[PDB]
């Protein structure tokens, strides 16, 4: 189930077997944190995330936080905006353009460079069981 602790150790574990996300993500270093934005409704009600410690094309944790999360760049969104998204029925690149997916914290010009890397992890995302 997406944005449970099981999702997100099963990510981390996908990104690592990606050859794709691997060369795209050679020289990226920071953590990134996907967060959904609180929804009562949606059986979260303070907000939750998955925080990737990702490095050098692999990632070296990640972990499901109930609430707010801290990270070098932090992309939030509403559930539903997400469930588009990881599911392939949003592309990523024009959602954050459009601030459907918002970003928190760190700079388009900082992550710009590396929207081949951001395509990638949201293919692998798609994957995962």
């Amino acid at each position: 189930e997406l944005f449970t602790e099981a999702w997100a150790q099963a990510y981390c574990r996908k990104l690592n077997e990606s050859e794709a996300y691997r060369k795209a993500a050679s020289t990226w270093e920071g953590s990134l944190a996907l967060a959904v934005r609180p929804d009562p409704k949606a059986g979260f009600p303070k907000g939750v995330a998955v925080v990737l410690d990702l490095w050098h094309g692999a990632c070296r944790g990640a972990k499901a936080v109930e609430g707010e999360a801290e990270a070098d760049f932090v992309i939030e969104a509403d559930l539903a905006t997400w469930q588009e998204v990881l599911e392939g029925r949003l592309e990523p690149l024009s959602a954050l353009m459009r601030g459907l997916l918002e970003l928190k914290k760190g700079t388009i010009a900082a992550l710009a460079p590396y929207a081949q890397a951001a395509q990638e992890l949201v293919k692998v995302a798609r994957e995962v069981a």
